[PDB]
């Protein structure tokens, strides 16, 4: 399920997750929407190579299962954003697991509260445009989640 999600002036894209037999039209499903970037939260399963061809960078940043990001991918997926943004700005960030399993929506809701929501307007923000965004335990660290690093000042 591609779902688009525009803050302030930043854009992330939540997408499913395809095959290599897929990868062609999965590619330019991703320059509709610019996308620039593309964050694997779950194992790895399809090849990168071909998407990196084509100008599509590919990080893969796994949760273990579940459980909340670490906090080394918080890190690095705040970073992550604001040199984006800043180095290519109107860009849009794609973010993935399977489309369902609560875990990839996440890190669209801690960029919005870092970019200034409440978590609790972040859940219903992404949750209006998606179902199956947040598990339990996801919710729960959103909850408790304290600023890191603020986006634009
Ligand atoms: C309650 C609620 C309020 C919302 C307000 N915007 C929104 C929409 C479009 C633009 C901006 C915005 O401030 N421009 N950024 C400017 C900027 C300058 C530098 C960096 O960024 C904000 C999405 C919302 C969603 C919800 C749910």
């Amino acid at each position: 399920a591609p779902v688009e999600v525009t803050y302030k002036n930043m854009r992330f894209l939540i997408t499913h997750n395809p095959t290599n037999a897929t990868l062609n039209k999965f590619i330019e499903e991703l320059k509709k929407y610019g996308v620039t970037t593309i964050v694997r939260v779950c194992e790895a399963t399809y090849d990168t190579t071909l998407v990196e061809k084509e100008g599509i960078h590919v990080l893969d940043w796994p949760f273990d299962d579940g459980a909340p990001p670490s906090n080394q991918i918080v890190d690095d997926w705040l970073s992550l954003v604001k040199i984006k943004f800043r180095e290519e700005p109107g860009c849009c960030i794609a973010v993935h697991c399977v489309a369902g399993l609560g875990r990839a929506p996440v890190l669209v809701a801690l960029a919005l509260i870092e970019g200034g929501m409440k978590y609790e307007d972040a859940v219903q923000f992404i949750r209006q445009k998606r179902r199956g965004a947040f598990n339990s335990k996801q919710l729960l660290y959103l909850e408790k989640y304290r600023p890191k690093m603020r986006l634009r000042f």
